[PDB]
């Protein structure tokens, strides 16, 4: 079994696609193994780049194809090199930008955490083994984080493993295990923006919706609530047009629904206080009670959301 | 006729385009047939990848071109391999990401069901037969379903068939039948998001619009209804800007129209009760009747929507 | 002059770009002519695909370049084959997806009609003639039409002609005429969606805008009209954000302008009735007259729109 | 110096990008020069297309590379031919679609005028001269203009000139001047759509905003003005979501700002009339004066906008 | 060590991607070094373009690969030439369009400043040195600046340095330092558009929001504030749909938050004055005091924002 050691340099992780559960990775990938010794110009290692790389393969050079398992579409490979050492070593180095998929959960949206993963396997060889995997996620850890959108919690974890494929031919007795490198990078989203520009104004709106009870007339209380209803819809839209459409409701989307509920419950209470008492009494003990109880019931129900 | 057996591995189905009736499919495709025996290095099967694959075809190797019938534009083929066995077997393995089209019906939008299909035929050969089709849709079936946007009901169905092309040349007496593999995967949309963030708020709005009759004055009743009218339009827009523009009205689009109708019918009733009775009587038996009857008539018409 | 007969199979026409006046066409293109007889393996016609096609051209095989005149950018050609017959026939078959342009008029938007055209010419040869053009637009004609966005009125019409290019070199005495195939497919847009989700609610809004006269006070009439004005703007936006921005006003855009006019004319009449009569008389004979005349004047002006 | 004559056929100019100051040009490009005489099949001119063009360059044929100076990214070249004449003439013909940049000013937005320019230079040769430039902008000039988005005022102007590059090597004594063809096509935007769907409704709204003074109470006048304030914001948005974001304010963008100013100035006057006079007099001579003067001051300031 | 001198011509910098922190650069890149002397046709320098460049590399010509370190994906290379001098000089000239990344701060949005950087390194050689870097940012400096979106303060700065890579093989004793060219261009955003179309109208709205205190009744004061609240939401959306979603709050985003606060603070004060005084006194000394103090407190807090 050929011993192949890879090294992965990560420059930039960006472009998270929430609907497709994908993200972009730009960086370099190096792989090194030892083969037959070779006659090289002089005795220095030979450097072969780009189009000339295919030429050595035509003359018989073995360069195994390594596939990104979780890549979504063929990645963009920039420059690529072959390092031919006289003692048999071979080092392949290539710059790449690719889009990768992983199971990503966004239910706890502004405060969510994710891990960007890479999965690397040889495309056709099981009789060749990934020897050791060193990844260098050299991006700032303490420089610009409150400024950046994602916070990388710690240096990446590596794990080389063996994957068992069952459905093969009928001629393979036992060589159906492939070497797989699995890289994991944990990251947490920066909630700062969504707090100030989304959650807070919605709170102010939802809070101000409770001040509908401080109106004196019943007509004032019911009519105004319809203008409040419109405000939530308009704010529900402002949110959606910028955030997007996930398959599941988010925290902000739950707050949006809560705004709808608070206002509709106020409409019911406002109508209730009018026609609840016999002979046209306006039940002022309710309008004044829920004048502060309606804010409190919303805070009490909100704490069970974190159950 | 050459016996060709294919295997299709499906990694990911995503990116449904409702207007174009298309969807993205990432996976692998394997095809195996038996040809002339061959001298191989030693006696082990030879592996040929990527650029070297074309070289064997230049020297005379027969590799038939298989086309995805329902593909929309050339698919992205990642790595591809040739497995050359000494006893004559040939295994072609290729990673692909492609967009496929199918007749897709979206009238019952949030609750619609679809099937993603793949259609594979030899491009030029009818004297070559697809022998058996095994597809492995190994994606979760009981892991993350309430979390994902689509729910795969069951394992995919396969069907090898014969397609008759009429309009050919004039030299083909009887060889105008091509082997076609047709794969079908059934899936149902996860309605969770559209229920909570779209259908529910619209219900709350449509319901609250009926509380206009609980206003005491006629001026109050008619003026407020115009604010309700604006609210539906604003909600119609919140919906449309996020969902899109389908060629046919959806379930949600019908509810929006129902909202418009309920409000416009309320405007008619509110004006009617005012000027229906002689000498300016306000017909209070109407405003109080439809105070609860207007909610009931909407529920009665909604049940005939499912007729 | 070489006799070349072409066949065009049309699988799918989609993605109309209203601003760029373009549309997408997926299908196949076949071309057949008779050349020198040839020695083939055995005596059966030889099949040459994809990369192997260029090789025969290197060894001298004449394969003319046919250009889509109205194509917008190089189209995406999938698989391509050459059928080499021993008696001299040559059949070129290629799958393609391309974007084509034509003069498209959208002034009668929801009810507009269009024709999708294809124009095919030899790129460099005038001494070679397109012999006959058979196109197979085998898409449903009576299956799913009320469901699809476009309705194909009938099977495609074809027209082979000769195009005279003037500005050529100085050495061409008379060979400046090229053979051109022109395929035309007429289609009418399905107005269902735009009627129910756009035209109807606008009518309801415009109609309800006339109910401003059923208010009793002048203050009510003028103040409410400002909320109606806002409602049209909000609806004008809902329309535009989903449809788009054409270079010319559409039917829907004219109705929107009619909404602006109806409301603005109501403001004038509402203000007129107040200060028209001497000593502050409110001219109640006007508010009651245009209470129904304003709906009628809009219906009368709408009929002259179809003049 | 080699004498090269070019001809540029322009089929379609579309896709203006206001922010990037670019536009799309589809057409053909022809170049002709006279070189060494040549032995050709028979004695007829030889036609070489697409992949075969590169082959003649390998055997030594001189085909100069012509670059579009103001192109943004490599253009999409469709079919290309070589016409090899026996007397030494060589004609290169290629279809192309490319994006070109020019300084484009949009300050007078609906009524702006632009010129789409093409700049063509040899990439590496200064000892080779562009002999004459004929461009054929055969697009309708009197057919569909009120229907199309841009109006071409007249046939294009051509200009071959000499460009002096300074910063070269140290070995070039006098050969640092390159031949440049400069084609200019003047075009004016079709304002019809923006007048009817943008400028006119804004005028109606801005006009109707002045009718706030026809309200009798002070409370009516100030409260309504806030609804007018909201209406302008909604209309400012309807405009922007369809037009876009230019680096400078447009004519329409100025009208929007004028709407904001008129309403805010109205708020000031409405509040002014209330508390300007001692002992609570409402200064009715102001409300009735600016009832018509406020429309007049807006027209007077609007005329100085064209100073 | 080989002496390589580069020259970079920058034609156009556009397409700032605020979320991805990237920008597009179109221009040329030239590199010159001296190698072995060579026999050339006649004795003039030989010009090799495009496809022919690869051919000399096959026969042994050394052309090092230079990588853009901060490029995001492989850039679009237009025409490229090789200048082969007989005395050993070699000049490589290539047109390119690429997207580059740099750390970009947008916190002070309309008034922010940025620098567009290029980073150029040899891909595989450390025993080869970038000799001198001349970049020609010949774009207007005093022509169109108030018209363009960005203002380039001055000509670009250059910086050749040495980059030390640690994690290399085990056979490199001391050759782990690579030459890096770093070009920097400073630019300031044109705030004109954002001042007139965003900052000014928001100021008027926030200012006009303070005129709610000039209403006489308490019912008037609270009801109108809900219409003001909606106005901020509508304007918050107008802003966002055109600007986008940055990871951090901007100056404009802060003003939006200030608008919500002023209105929400107004709601509290309006309700306070009603129920603050015993026996139902309306505390008119408060409504008139903050009639001007509320504008002043907003101006007083706004100056501490620039702290």
């Amino acid at each position: 079994p050929v011993d192949v050691s890879v090294s992965i340099f990560i420059n930039k992780i960006y472009g998270v696609n929430t609907l497709e559960q994908t993200y972009k990775v730009d960086g370099y990938i190096v792989a090194q193994w030892t083969g037959k010794p070779r006659k090289t110009p002089g005795d220095k290692p030979l450097i072969v780049e780009n189009t000339q790389i295919e030429r050595w393969i035509n003359n018989g050079l073995w360069v195994p194809a390594l596939e990104f398992i979780n890549v979504v579409g063929s990645p963009d490979t920039g420059n690529k090199r072959l390092m031919l050492f006289p003692d048999g070593r071979v080092i392949y180095n290539a710059r790449f930008l690719g889009s990768f998929s992983n199971d990503m959960d966004f239910r706890l949206f502004p405060f969510d955490r994710q891990q960007f993963v890479l999965e690397l396997e040889p495309f056709s060889y099981n009789n060749q083994q990934l020897r050791f995997s060193d990844i260098q996620v050299y991006t700032e850890n303490i420089d610009n984080e409150e400024i950046d959108e994602w916070w990388i919690r710690g240096k990446a974890s590596t794990h080389i493993s063996d994957i068992r494929y069952d459905h093969l031919s009928s001629v393979q007795p036992n060589q159906n295990e492939f070497s797989r490198i699995t890289v994991r990078i944990d990251a947490v989203r920066n909630p700062s923006y969504y707090l100030w520009s989304f959650i807070l104004p919605l709170g102010l709106i939802i809070a101000a919706s409770w001040s509908v009870f401080w109106l004196e007339s019943f007509s004032e209380r019911l009519q105004t609530s319809f203008t409040l209803m419109l405000t939530v819809v308009a704010y529900a839209f402002y949110t959606s047009n910028i955030l997007g459409r996930l398959p599941y409701t988010t925290v902000i989307d739950q707050m949006i629904i809560a705004g709808y509920g608070s206002i509709f419950a106020a409409i019911l209470l406002i109508i209730f206080a009018h026609h609840r008492q016999a002979n046209g009494v306006e039940d002022d003990l309710l309008i004044q009670r829920c004048r502060l109880a309606f804010p409190l019931g919303f805070l009490a129900i909100g704490c069970v959301l974190v159950i």
